[PDB]
């Protein structure tokens, strides 16, 4: 006659009674993040009568913990995996460490919410975003020397011709404007110590979605003869996004904050495969270390202009800017962060090298390089 009240972890009863009878309707409600599944429905409250013969209507229904299901991946990251993935449950996020990081992580730690969704305390239920981690090479670097992939692994390879550039990101390689006014449409190449024109298709190849020439670089139907470097700087967008890895990340920007100004005598890397090319045998990538010089030097040979917009390097007899290609990253250590690399200047002065090199002041460049791949993104 009477119908008892069961256990009821899970759940609350409106009206709560001692003792219900015959014809009492109850309604239940399951406590957040919990539910009842029955045909497509979580439901979370339900109605339950007290039957003649003292067992109710809706017995046997019961709230059970919701299921927030498998973890969604991230690009250029993992998830560990979960011990369940059940209400209150925690899981945890990574980035592919070190060629990534996460911005501005959370912490990456998720957990099974109330309403079935895997939730951040600062995120909410948005994932992290792991992006290219910049300037730090795996392993690190008279005339020049030898050198390995994995000390420049931002140097781009541009093929016709030879020329060069730097991954500044993941959709964009920064160089020289006098590089891409003849190919709007460059070949690109990445992650190799060597180069081998025969041998290309081994090496994995970047494709240019656009061309961005700074506006302020002068265009000649005369280019062989180039008596004016101002601006000499330009963008190329991806069409595919970039993998890094041990041969592969990006260099830093500058600041636009004085301390990314230059002192006379600060050290610089260049790096490259060469200004004659050779189509019989491989050519390994060599690098060279320059200072910063004043650029009232820079002037031995009508004629040249020079501006506040150039940087001049080199100066002792065996120095060798040549090594040197071009549109290729003139690398300083950061100011406020000894590891990590950025690009101060990019080679610039067409064929004219040697003893001293002129190169694009990148930082006067920075609101325009932001601005395009801003402008320009997706």
């Amino acid at each position: 006659m009477p119908c008892p009240k069961e256990d009821t972890p899970n759940s609350v009863w409106e009206p709560a009674k001692a003792k219900y009878v015959f014809r009492d309707v109850v309604q239940i409600t399951c406590l957040d993040g919990f539910e009842v599944v029955e045909g497509r429905v979580g439901a979370t409250s339900f109605y339950s009568t007290c039957q003649s013969n003292g067992k109710w209507s809706n017995s046997k229904l019961k709230c059970q913990p919701v299921d927030c299901g498998i973890p969604e991946s991230i690009e250029n990251g993992k998830v560990e995996d979960p011990e369940s993935t059940l209400f209150g449950s925690v899981i945890r996020y990574t980035c592919e460490e070190p060629y990534y990081y996460m911005e501005n992580g959370g912490g990456g730690e998720y957990h099974c919410a109330g309403n079935g969704s895997w939730v951040n305390e600062v995120l909410g239920p948005e994932l992290p975003k792991c992006v290219p981690v910049c300037g730090v090479p795996r392993e690190p670097f008279i005339g020049g020397s030898d050198a390995d992939i994995k000390n420049f692994p931002w140097q781009v390879f541009f093929d016709n011709p030879w020329a060069g550039g730097a991954l500044i990101n993941e959709y964009w390689v920064l160089t020289a404007a006098h590089v891409v006014e003849g190919n709007r449409e460059p070949t690109m190449y990445v992650g190799s110590t060597s180069v081998q024109t025969s041998r290309l298709a081994k090496s994995k190849m970047l494709t240019p979605e656009h061309v961005f020439i700074h506006p302020g670089w002068k265009l000649l139907e005369v280019p062989e003869g180039r008596t004016n470097f101002d601006n000499d700087i330009a963008l190329v967008r991806l069409k595919d996004p970039v993998k890094m890895g041990p041969t592969v990340s990006p260099i830093c920007l500058p600041g636009t904050s004085s301390d990314y100004n230059l002192m006379d005598g600060d050290l610089g890397l260049i790096s490259g495969w060469g200004r004659t090319e050779k189509r019989d045998r491989a050519v390994r990538l060599k690098a060279a270390r320059l200072p910063v010089a004043p650029l009232r030097k820079c002037k031995e040979v009508e004629a040249y202009v020079f501006t506040p917009n150039m940087i001049c390097a080199g100066g002792e007899k065996g120095m060798d800017s040549c090594k040197g290609d071009s549109g290729g990253a003139f690398a300083v250590q950061d100011p406020n962060d000894k590891t990590k690399f950025y690009a101060a200047g990019l080679v610039s002065w067409g064929p004219q090298c040697g003893t001293y090199g002129l190169y694009t002041r990148v930082k006067n460049y920075v609101d325009w390089i932001m601005k395009t791949m801003q402008e320009n993104s997706t």
